[PDB]
C-alpha cells in the first residue's frame, strides 16, 4: 500500500520495490555476480553433418540442486553437431546448446545452462557409446572430460549493510523484503541504495 | 517574516529556512552522519515457519534516551522468524524487523531502530525461552549475544562555523535557529552554506 | 554618463561599476576576505529558560572604531540564554544573539557582529553579576573569558594592479573610483578583472 | 521468430541479431583485427605511360584457400603501369590495382585483395618477362620479389565467452549462432557484448 | 576587394583583417603584452580635502616618444589629492588620476597613462612646492621619488612566422598588412593563427 | 559512378572522394606539412618611402622546378619598400612581397612564394645596385645573404598503409586514385581515415 522510489551510487547496481519496502539508506558492496555454466567442446569437427557416434546413444544431463536427470536418445545418424544441439535443445533440459565455428574449418559444441547459480552447473555423460562420450561427456569429478568449463558457474556475492547474502541469480527479489535487487556489476568502495517514501 | 535562500559547496549537504534566518556565510564540516542501530542474529534457520521456542515466551524492547520498555508476547507457535517478525512490526515499538534471505537456504532476522541515533540503540531480551534467548537476545554489556550489530547506531556530528554540534539525526532543525540542515554525507576540505536575505 | 561592463577571469570575484569608470585590464590577488566576529559562550546550560544570574544585571556590548557602547538592562528574570538573546536582539546593538542546541541536551550562546571587519570586533561586559559575567564576558586582554572567539574579526586584504587595500567589507566600493568589488573567495595565481567602454 | 537487441560496452565492437539469438552477457576480446593482403611494388617509375615489358606477357593472379589461378594476357604496348593497372582491374580477379604517385616524379603499383583474411593472401607471377616479374612478381616463399608487402593479410582473432575464434572477416555471422559481430577496433580489459530478449 | 575569415588556436590572441589579406596559416608566439604604466604615491594622505602644498605650484607631465609636455598650475588651494585629481583630469595629458582608498583612514593618488607603451611611459615633476613633489614626484632617473612604478610600461613583443615584431599596443593592426591581431595573453606552445580567402 | 563517404579518426588530417575510390581503412601517419618558403630582409628600414638603390636596377626572381626567371625592372626611384613591394605583387611572379612594421620605427620586406613546396624556393638576386642586392638578395648557396629564410620551404610528408609519400602540397588529390587528403597537422600514434561505399 505504501510506495517507495530508489536511487543508487553506482550503475553496478539498480533496484526496484514493491509495497512497504522500507525507506532508508542501504550499503552495497557486490563482489561477485551470477555466471550460468557453459561448457564446450575441448575438441573441434571439421564439419556439423558427420555423426560422431557409431551406436544409438543416451545422453544424461544432471543439473544440481536436487532436479531430476534428463535421458535424451540420439540415434547414431542425429549424433552429429547440428544433430546433437537439436536434440539439446528440443529436450527442454533446462540446458542450451549452440554450435560455434571457431574459423580454421572447426566446430565447437557448447552447453549452457539456461539459469545461472552454482547449484545450476551440470553434468553430461553419454552411455551406449564411447566416442561421444569422450567427444562430450562432462564430469567435475572425473579427471579427463570432453567437455571444459568455458564459463564457470558461480553464484552472486554481495553484502547489504554488512549483511552477507548469496544468490543464484543477479536478479535478486527473494532476499531483502519487497526489494528487487538488479546486480549489473561488481562494485569498488562505498556504493550505496537510497530508498525513501514516496 | 523575512525570507532566505541557501546555497551549498558540496552535495554533502543542503539546507532550508524558516522565516528569520539569519543570512551570510557559515563554514560546515560534516565528520560522520547518524545511523539506526540493526541488530542481525548471528545465527540462521533453514525456514521461516518453523518455531523456535518450545515455550511461550516475552520479548522485552528496550531503546535508550530514557523511553519505555516494550513487552511483547510470543507463544510457542509463533517464536518462528515469521511470527517474530509480525510481532514485532505489530507491536510499534519504535523497531521494525525484517526478514533476510541469506541464500544457501538459510534466513537472518534483523531488527532496526526506526530513528537514528546513539540514543536509539536498543536491548532485546526474551524471558521464559533459552533458545530464543539465545538466539535473538542484545544487550552491548553481554559477552555472548544472539544479535550482532550489523549497522552501529551513531549519531550525526558536524562543525558550524567552529561550533561543534551532535545530534540524533541527519535532519537538523533544532541545533540552528530558523534553519534546517540536511546531511547527506561526509565532507572534505572547506565546505559552506551560504543563506542570502531575499 | 560613461557606460563600462566587468569581466572576471574567476568566480573569486565581481564587479559591477558606476559611471566613468576607467574601462582596461585589473591585475586582482586576494588574499583574505573579511569576517565578521562571532563570540560562542565556551560552556553550555541544559537549558534556555533557567536564570543564570541571581541579581540584575547590565550588559555593556562595545564595538571598536570609535562606536558608543550599548548598555543594556538584564533582569534576574530575563538572565536564561532565552533572556539574553532577545534583550541583546531588541536593543539594535549592531550585534545579533543566537542560541545553539550543540546536543546532548546542552545549548551554547552566540554573538555575532553585523558587518564584518577588524573594527566590529567586540567587548562584552556584564555589571553587577558575577556568574553571568564569567558565562557570557568577552575582553581579547583579558585571560580568562566566557566567550571564545569562534568565528575571528577580519580585514579583506587584496592588491589591485599591485596596489595594496584593505578593507572592512567584501563588498568593496569605496576603494576604487567608480567599481564596485565584490569578493566570493581568496585567489590562486594570476586573476584578472576587466572593465570595457560599453 | 524472438527479437532481441543488443548492447556493447566499447566502440571496438557491435552486434546485430537475427532471431532466436541466446540472450545474455557475452565477454568479448579481440587481440587482431582481420587485413587484406596489400602488395606494393618495391621499385617506382618515373611514369605511368611507359611500356615495362619488351615482350608480351602473362600475369598470374593466385590466391590461398583452394581458389583457381586467374592468368592475364598483357601486351608489351600494355605493360605500363597504366596498363597493367586496367588489365588486371578489368579481370575480376578477387584483387584491385592502383597507382599511387609518392611524389618526387615516381609512381608505384599497389595490389590489394578484395577480401581480408589470410587465405586471400596473394601470388604474382609473370612469365615471358624479365623485367615486368622483377618489377611486380610476388611470391612469400622467394628470396627476392618484386613486390613487397605493405598490409600483411591477417586474420580476425578474438574469443567469446572465453572461447578462441579466428576469422578471415571483421563481419563475422557465421562464428555465433544468430549473432552477427562487427569489430572495429582491438580491445583492451574487460568488455562485453550484451544480448536482451525484446 | 578580396575578403578574409580568421581563426585562431589560443584564446590568447585573435584577429580581423581588411581587404586583400594573404590567406594561410600564421605561426603567433606572443612573449608579452603592451602596458600602460602607472605610477602610485608611496605614502598616503589620512583624507582627500587637506591641501598638500603651502604655495601655489606648476604640475609637469612629460611622456616620452617625443610628445610635447604639459604644464599644470594647481594653487596651494587645489594642492589636496581631490585637487590635483581633478587638475590632471581636467587637462588632457594623456594621462588620467584617480584616487584609491587603501583603507585604515589612506588614501592613495595614481596616475595612468592613457596609451600602453614604453613611449607612454611619464615624468612627474612639480616646482615651486617641496611637499608636493616629494609626495608626487617621478623621475626613473632620481634616486628618490614619490610615485612607484605600480604598472611597469611595457611593449607587446610577439614573432610571426618566425619575425620579431615590438608594438605599443595589444591592438595591432600597423605591424602586418591588412590585417589586425589583438592580443589578449601571453602562449605557451605552437599557436597559430589562420586566414582564409572567403 | 560509385559515392563513398570519408571519416577520420583526428582534426590533423580529412579527405573527400571522387567517383570509384577504394572503400576501406587507411592509416595515416603524416610527419610533415608542406610549406611555402618566405624571405626576410635581414636589416631593417627606417622608413618605406625613401629610396635604397642610387641606380636603376633589375630583379630576378628564379623558382625551382623548372620554372622560367622572372626579371623586374626596379628605377632608382621606386627601390623603396612600397616601391619594391609594389614592383614584385604587380610581376605576378609567382612570389608575394609584404612590408612588416617591426616596431621601434623599422621595416622589413617579406618575400613569400605563392604555393607551398621544396620546388617552389626562390632565388632572388638583383643586377645593377651593391646596396638593393646586398640588402635583399638571396642564393641558398651564398655565405651572406640579405634575406634570411624565416619560412622554410618544405614538402608534405605522410604514410599511407606503409606507403611513403612525399608532396609539394597540403592539399593531396595526386597521390591516392579518387581521393583528396587535406593535411591540417603532424600526426601522433595510429591515426585512420575511413572510407565506405555508400
Amino acid at each position: 500500500l505504501s510506495a517507495t522510489s530508489t536511487t543508487s551510487s553506482t550503475t553496478a547496481f539498480s533496484a526496484t520495490t514493491a509495497g512497504n519496502a522500507i525507506a532508508g539508506k542501504y550499503t552495497i558492496s557486490v563482489t561477485h555476480l551470477a555466471q550460468a555454466q557453459t561448457l564446450t567442446t575441448r575438441t573441434t569437427r571439421d564439419d556439423t553433418k558427420t555423426a560422431i557416434a557409431t551406436s544409438d546413444s543416451k545422453l544424461t544431463i544432471q543439473q544440481g540442486g536436487d532436479k531430476d536427470p534428463i535421458t535424451i536418445d540420439i540415434s547414431a545418424a542425429n549424433s552429429s553437431l547440428s544433430g546433437i544441439r537439436d536434440a539439446i535443445n528440443n529436450a527442454k533440459a533446462g540446458v542450451s546448446a549452440s554450435i560455434i565455428n571457431v574459423g580454421n574449418g572447426e566446430y565447437r559444441l557448447s552447453v549452457t545452462s539456461n539459469d545461472t547459480g552454482l547449484d545450476n552447473a551440470m553434468t553430461l555423460s553419454v552411455s551406449g557409446d564411447d566416442a561421444l562420450q569422450s567427444f562430450m561427456g562432462y564430469d567435475a569429478s572425473a579427471s579427463s572430460n570432453g567437455m571444459e568449463v568455458s564459463v564457470a558457474a558461480q553464484n552472486a556475492q554481495l553484502t547489504v549493510n554488512n549483511v552477507a547474502i548469496e544468490n543464484s541469480s543477479n536478479t535478486i527479489s527473494d532476499a531483502l523484503e519487497n526489494i528487487t535487487l538488479n546486480l549489473n556489476d561488481v562494485t569498488t568502495g562505498n556504493q550505496t541504495l537510497t530508498i525513501t517514501q514516496d
